């Protein structure tokens, strides 16, 4: 199985520290006793390739080798030291806390909120259009890609036009982090790299605009943002990938 490597200076310590682990569901792959060495700091390395998360040492009241440290920093291998136990299992859990954010990092362009945007009013037309919308449904926040479909009469079909993410909110001047459904109306900027859509040209004031969905970024959502998400936001993620033509 998969675990950290803990290490404890007696054998007593070692065998409560495990009891502790196993009431705060910590697995182990493997322990030692004694100062530390560079040959169980690989032991540990071996962890590193199954679980990057579980590739760190709980050391108890024991000496590290400058050797085994200097190889675990050169290895990105974590070693925690603690007086006492309970220090210990408090820098694990920060640890794996870190690990998680670092992972939403990565899938952060990923993660969408589904949002239905109704435009007020339009202030730039582009490079960069800014709208003034209310949040009709869902919740509007930054770093949002956003578009409009639409379908032209003579086609007869779907058109998907992105017109960008969202880099600034703000409500009479005030800057706004995310804005709520049901909320009062508020003015976006939205801005990509090239050539962008053009209000007026592309696309009109009418035309309703919606948060870019995408199977990626549902995946995501559900991979690191399941406690996040409302229920409500769910629905309208389901509504959305009718719109978007989601497998
Ligand atoms: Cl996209």
């Amino acid at each position: 199985g998969k675990g950290v490597s803990v290490q404890a200076s007696t054998l007593g310590s070692l065998e409560a520290l495990l009891d502790f682990l196993k009431d705060c569901k910590i697995p182990v792959a493997n322990v030692g006793i004694g100062p530390v060495y560079k040959r169980d700091v690989m032991q540990c390395g071996i962890m590193l390739e199954k679980a990057p998360d579980y590739a760190v040492m709980l050391c108890f009241d024991v000496k590290v080798d400058k050797e085994a440290q200097q190889y675990a920093d050169e290895n990105g291998i974590k070693i925690f030291t603690a007086d006492i136990i309970y220090h210990l299992f408090d820098q694990f859990t920060k640890h794996m806390q870190e690990q998680l954010e670092k992972k939403k990092e990565e899938s952060k362009m990923l993660a969408v909120f589904p949002c239905v945007l109704n435009p007020v009013a339009v202030f730039n037309k582009t490079n960069p259009i800014v709208v003034g919308v209310d949040v009709v449904d869902g919740q509007l926040k930054l770093n949002t890609p956003i578009a409009a479909v639409k379908m032209n009469p003579t086609t007869g079909q779907k058109e998907i036009i992105s017109l960008g993410r969202v880099t600034g909110i703000e409500r009479d001047h005030k800057p706004l982090q995310v804005c709520k459904k049901g909320q009062p109306a508020v003015a976006i900027k939205i801005e990509m790299g090239g050539h962008q859509p053009a209000y007026g040209r592309h696309l009109d004031e009418k035309d309703v605009l919606y948060s870019h969905i995408s199977r990626a970024s549902i995946d995501v959502l559900k991979q690191f943002y399941r406690d996040v998400v409302t229920t409500d936001e769910w629905q309208l993620i389901i509504k959305l990938k009718s719109v978007f033509d989601v497998q």
